[PDB]
């Protein structure tokens, strides 16, 4: 659903400023070669060429490291999380959006993400990344600087009167659809996002159920860091497989069950499903590497274990007994 909201007078000044503020020391760049382009990591090269060299240039200097998380590993994000978590000192909002991409103005399009661009890369290569802007106006970047402009936004206008540097030196961590932001403006977001013709869901951090980031759920940040697949989103739709026909349910089932291992082996209600999952459906799968080689297969702290049983639990509203009882009929089964 295209929309051509574009913002108020006022908006254009911090959005210049947080345009600029982005840019930091970075003046000049240059496009990568087509093979070094390949090796990193049709339609999504020639975009790319440009876009992945901007990102690592810019995006992942000095001093934009504050806010631009997309783009490290998950044990760097689970210690960013935690940092960031203990500097809050627990008090922290979420922010997640519904259809960016889909919902992202031309004026926006055309005053964040272009003029970034632009100003990041060389002025012989102007020609081609504003063709290429124009031709995505009619990826993973757009949602981040989108995350960006919006924290920049609510921070100026938080506080008018802070100079802009001073301001974004303020913004946590940001990651596409999902980041992090201070509370004391939790109010102030929906303005913001009304003013831009954007539409915002926040909730307030609240330990009893845990923290909901990247689809990752923080059992107590402030203490440990250990974290699990979110079990709002999985719980009510992991008992049914998404896959495409052509692959055998067991293939698909192992798979989503070496996943699970992979990110959720200690989780409460999760492992005993991966588990029975790998007993039934493993013997009657397929060779494992038939599927290695199949086109498909890509395509799905002990210590505080009382703790993550009890955030599990608050996180699903599901009483002790009434848990262990659903573990016992998992296991049984």
């Amino acid at each position: 659903v295209a929309n051509d909201k574009k913002p108020s007078d006022r908006i254009a000044k911090i959005a210049e400023t947080f345009v600029k503020l982005m840019n930091g020391p970075f003046k000049d760049l240059d496009p990568l070669s087509i093979e070094e382009t390949i090796e990193r990591l049709l339609f999504i090269l020639k975009v790319s060429r440009y876009t992945l060299a901007y990102s690592d240039i810019v995006l992942h200097a000095e001093h934009n490291e504050h806010w631009y998380y997309p783009g490290r590993n998950p044990t760097e994000i689970a210690d960013g999380v935690c940092e960031f978590v203990s500097d809050c000192d627990a008090e922290v909002i979420e922010t997640d959006f519904s259809n960016l991409d889909g919902r992202v103005s031309s004026w926006m399009q055309r005053n964040i993400a272009q003029k970034a661009m632009v100003q990041a890369f060389r002025p012989e290569y102007r020609d081609e990344i504003i063709s290429f802007m124009d031709t995505i106006i009619n990826t993973t970047p757009h949602n981040t600087q989108y995350n960006g402009c919006v924290e920049f936004t609510a921070l100026t206008f938080e506080h008018p009167d802070a100079e802009p540097e001073d301001l974004f030196r303020l913004i946590g961590p940001k990651c596409g659809d999902d980041g992090l932001s201070r509370a004391i403006i939790q109010k102030s977001i929906n303005r913001a996002a009304k003013c831009f013709g954007l539409e915002l869901k926040v909730e307030r951090y609240n330990p009893e159920i845990g923290l909901c980031f990247l689809s990752r759920v923080f059992v107590d940040p402030l203490a440990t860091t250990t974290t699990i697949q979110d079990p709002l989103r999985t719980l009510r739709k992991l008992h049914l497989t998404t896959r495409d026909p052509t692959i055998p349910l067991a293939d698909a089932a192992c798979d989503r069950v070496e996943g699970y291992l992979c990110t959720d082996a200690l989780t409460p209600l999760i492992s005993d499903y991966c588990k029975m999952v790998l007993r039934l459906y493993g013997p009657t799968a397929s060779t494992e590497q038939v599927r290695n080689q199949r086109r498909s297969r890509n395509k799905e702290h002990p210590q505080d274990a009382h703790l993550m049983k009890q955030v599990l639990i608050k996180r699903t509203a599901i009483d002790e007994d009434q848990v262990d009882a659903l573990i016992g009929r998992f296991a049984a089964m």
